[PDB]
């Protein structure tokens, strides 16, 4: 050891350090400059960049041997305070840039250095300095971000002012479809906002530090568990397995259907008797630090009897396969679909134009720049109470409570922390029963961290797709039948997996009057990571297939493949695949909104193709449901103040998505009458031991169901105050009168279940995109680059546009990583954040373009609908089209990889 003194934000600074130590790590454990992230923690991700002495680092891959004397290091710390705001940060929360906002401050400082070097560079030369610096951002789209820098750099250079950029109130004093920041904001863009590993360094003293001891084999046998020389390793407390559950040691899918082979109680807290998939954790050591919980982890031994290895739904479903979970076939579930009449006479019949194929989405991973993370503690009332990124506190406390041994609600407490994003692998459970096991045993806080490669291994996937369909048309186009067959990779555990398989008898040709559908679903159980919600739970998996084999369609007809959309999309008369009437019109309204959009690019495209480069358009249309299927309920209450100020308590769950904007958008709409400004609305929320059932912030819901419950109770607290005929009383007033403060709110969806042969009316609200997109094809490799996006939205009124802006920009994204590059197959090839290929800036174009038919909805609060899923349920199969249209080749296998693009080139 050695003290090195380095000046960090201006001040000298001595610290006794290790040479070997991580200048991250030392910045954060001994400097508590927070600020500084860890993501990947491989220096892909650039979430811990910092400036040292002048050159743009990252500090995770930075050893403090490599550090000179007197060194000058910048953190985000060093560039702005909540008081002190400088001119980066102002833009970025005046465009919204700061989602999640996990990423923010390596953004920003890249940024500022940027800057320093050119005060004037072109949006082009933003994107390639991000690039060249890894800065990546999962939530964003990054469009958000240069639009950030654009505008910082005009203030810098004197050519804007910072009160010239600001949202400004209204006249109106509404905020309800403004562009008004979020409320978090500020927390973020200055790194004052704590996300799970932050607070680990602000825990209390006696609290201790776990690390997991998972399987390496992806199937096998427990004979045995040794933890002997963990336990006498250094600083290990206690080493823990499924002995010491007191529970039943299992999770509950809680919902399982009643039809399912098996009953949801596979799933084990710790194993004990078998290993279902690579990273399941037979043991749980708890030491006084994370760095020797880890090391003491690889040293527990286990005695393994392995099993044959089932890694897809074709495997596990030979017939001599053996049952991965013994009394129950790895075929558990099975779906009807029944709409019209037989769908046989249409098919035999060969007068008809019958289009098919067989189509498959991939394992794709939710790569958050965030890996997962949570701590626990034992309550002042004795309750255990965990904090998580947890995105359906009620639910998973539900799920978790009788394997743990313990009682909802009386002696657990859930509460999510901020989250840096989940894109819905936090719809499923993943360490809270872990941390919750610990700390009953111990009867201390304890602090559990994965690292990138665990967030990797050990979160659900989203389950892959095995689609084989068909279409019979008419000469002159209109669909007159559709056959769909569907399978769905589960992995071993079950949560949500029939539910997830019921999405495919609603989805595969959504946004077609098909009167006549005849289809077979199917949920398989492999020994392939486990299936967690992903942004489009259903739709992404469904409308692929659908949508690509329409243009293969188009092409045997001989029509154009947009007008032939135009031409079956819902009219009066048609129903969905569920036999609900749709409830909106605006398909033909967004087809023509598209329209001249759609003729400029394929003039454009022609235009500019190359000998060498070939260019192509695609289209495609995607539908999802907004709320959970049938009587979804919301519930939400609000307080009156002394000071004439709103406490508004909620459990609308934060993934980043602006869920506090959403709470304050609509409260202050609906509290309109007794004149509420937007800085006199609180917010409790995320707390099951203060905030009410809101449901999970999964199938893009809360913003309908959770906004009507919260659009209700403050309609209760504006009658609670209502004085006989003659206006308001006063929070004064309503003290005397002895009148109750706080209004307790619910609301319910006017939707029914789907049936045995899938229908119904399952969603009370719809969401509804048309995706158009220019790729460019390097005919030589195969390589495709989107270079231009443009959507035309339906999803009601905007509650706040910078959101819905932001959510769309990073749907898109996510879009072209699912298409291009994504995928969770190679165990040890995509198990850090660029292996599995999310997109880097450069590969997302700048020319991105968003056009929004705000058709109002009868049940959404003020006529508004979800987003959350919609702007990724067919970005992915437009794409595609678009490399068949510029080449002519035709990938059903996502991802469309260069070799694989250059396979399939005629
Ligand atoms: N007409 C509307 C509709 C929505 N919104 C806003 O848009 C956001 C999304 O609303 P909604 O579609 O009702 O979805 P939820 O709040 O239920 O969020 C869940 C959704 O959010 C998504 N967006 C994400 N965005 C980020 N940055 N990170 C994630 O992990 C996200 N996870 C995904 C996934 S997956 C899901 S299911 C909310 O801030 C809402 O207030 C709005 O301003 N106006
Ligand atoms: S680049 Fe350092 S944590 Fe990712
Ligand atoms: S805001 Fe960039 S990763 Fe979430």
């Amino acid at each position: 050891m050695e003290t090195k003194t380095l000046i960090v934000n201006g001040m000298a600074r001595r610290l006794l350090v290790s040479p070997n130590d991580l200048l991250v790590d030392v910045l954060r454990s001994q400097l508590q400059l927070t600020s500084v992230k860890v993501g990947c923690g491989k220096g892909q991700c650039g979430a811990c960049t910092v400036i040292l002495d002048g050159k743009v680092v990252r500090a995770c891959i930075i050893k403090m041997s490599r550090v000179a004397e007197n060194a000058s290091v910048t953190t985000l710390e060093g560039i702005g305070a909540p008081d002190c705001l400088h001119p980066l940060q102002h833009a970025w929360i005046q465009h919204g840039a700061a989602q999640c906002g996990f990423c923010t401050p390596g953004f920003i400082v890249s940024a500022k250095a940027l800057l320093d070097e050119n005060v004037a560079p072109s949006r082009e030369d933003v994107r390639d300095w991000f690039q060249k610096h890894h800065n990546i951002c999962r939530c964003t789209g990054y469009k958000p971000l240069v639009d950030a820098v654009m505008d910082a750099a005009a203030i810098l250079r004197g050519e804007k002012t910072v009160e010239e950029i600001s949202f400004k109130m209204p006249a109106d004093g509404r905020i309800w479809g403004s562009s008004i920041p979020r409320p978090s904001a500020v927390a973020k863009v200055t790194g004052l906002a704590e996300f799970g590993a932050d607070a680990a360094l602000r825990m209390p003293e006696n609290t201790l530090h776990l690390a997991l001891a998972q399987a390496k084999v992806s199937h096998a046998l427990i004979k045995g568990i040794d933890t002997s020389e963990a336990e006498k390793m250094p600083g290990v407390y206690k080493v823990l397995t499924h002995k010491d559950v007191k529970g039943k040691n299992r999770i509950t899918g809680l919902i399982t259907f009643p039809t399912n082979k098996g009953d949801g109680w596979e799933r084990p807290i710790l194993n004990d008797s078998k290993i279902f998939q690579y990273g399941d954790a037979l043991a749980i050591v708890c030491a006084d630090s994370e760095a020797n919980a880890r090391a003491a982890a690889e040293k527990v031994k286990f005695d393994l009897e392995l099993l044959p290895e089932y890694m897809s739904a074709p495997e596990a479903m030979a017939p001599d396969a053996i049952e991965i979970h013994p009394g129950t076939p790895n075929v558990y579930y099975d779906q009807l679909e029944e709409k019209g009449e037989d769908t046989v006479p249409f098919f035999n019949d060969p007068a008809n134009v019958v289009a098919e194929g067989s189509y498959y989405t991939q394992r794709q991973p939710h790569l958050p720049i965030e890996p997962d993370v949570g701590y626990g503690y034992i309550n002042e009332q004795g309750q255990v109470v965990i904090h998580s990124k947890s995105v359906a506190i009620h639910l998973h406390a539900l799920m978790i409570a009788p394997g743990l041994g313990l009682e909802f609600p009386k002696d657990l407490v859930l509460v999510q922390n901020t989250t840096g994003g989940t894109f819905g692998y936090k719809f499923s459970p993943t360490m809270e029963a872990l941390v919750g096991v610990a700390v009953m045993a111990t009867g201390r806080p304890c602090h559990l961290r994965y690292n990138y490669e665990q967030q990797q291994n050990y979160t659900g996937k989203r389950s892959p797709f095995w689609t084989t369909m068909r279409y019979a048309a008419d000469r002159q186009g209109k669909i007159l039948a559709m056959e769909t067959d569907w399978s769905v990779d589960h992995g071993p555990y079950s949560e949500f997996g029939d539910l997830l398989t019921l999405r495919g008898a609603q989805y595969i040709g959504a946004g077609y009057g098909i009167a006549n559908i005849r289809g077979t679903g199917r949920t398989v159980a492999t020994n392939h990571c486990w299936g967690a919600a992903f942004r489009g739970y259903g739709a992404p998996e469904s409308e692929f297939p659908s949508e690509v084999l329409m243009d293969e369609l188009a092409e045997k007809l001989g029509m154009d493949p947009f007008e032939l959309r135009a031409l079956n999309c819902y009219r009066e008369g048609d129903t969905t695949s569920s036999g609900q009437i749709p409830e909106v019109m605006s398909l033909p309204e967004m087809f023509d909104k598209m329209r001249p959009y759609y003729e400029e690019s394929k003039k454009r495209v022609k235009e500019r193709s190359t000998a060498e480069i070939k260019r192509g358009v695609g289209v495609a249309l995607g539908v999802y449901g907004a709320g959970l299927d049938g009587p979804d309920t919301s519930e939400a209450w609000v307080e009156l103040n002394d000071d004439g100020s709103v406490t508004l308590g909620n459990s609308w769950e934060d993934h980043g998505q602006g869920a506090d904007a959403g709470s304050l958008g609509t409260a202050h709409e609906a509290l309109r009458p007794l004149g509420i400004t937007p800085e006199n609305i609180h917010l409790v929320m995320n707390d099951t031991s203060k905030t009410p059932n809101s449901g999970p912030a999964g199938g893009s819901r809360s913003q309908v169901v959770t906004g009507n419950a919260i659009r209700v109770a403050c309609e209760m607290l504006i009658e609670g105050m209502r004085k006989p005929g003659g206006g308001f009383f006063t929070p004064a007033e309503m003290k005397a009168e002895g009148r109750p403060m706080r209004y307790d709110g619910k609301w319910t969806a006017p939707a029914k279940d789907c049936d045995a042969k899938g229908q119904g009316s399952p969603f009370a609200c719809y969401m509804y995109g048309l995706f158009l997109t220019e790729v460019a094809v390097e005919v030589a490799t195969g390589k495709a680059t989107v270079e231009k996006m443009v959507c035309v939205a339906d999803i009601g009124k905007i509650c706040n546009k910078l959101v819905v802006d932001g959510q769309i920009y990073g749907g898109l994204a996510q879009g072209v990583g699912l298409a291009l590059s994504e995928d969770y197959e190679d165990l040890k090839k995509h198990s850090t954040m660029g292996g599995a290929g999310i997109p880097s800036i450069k590969m997302i174009p700048d020319d991105i373009e968003i056009v929004y038919v705000e058709t109002p909805r009868k049940d959404g609060p003020f006529g508004a609908s979800g987003v959350g899923e919609m702007p990724l349920t067919a970005p992915h199969a437009a794409i595609i089209n678009g490399i068949y249209n510029a080449c002519g080749a035709r990938v059903r296998h996502l991802p469309a990889r260069p070799e694989k693009v250059l396979e399939a080139m005629p």
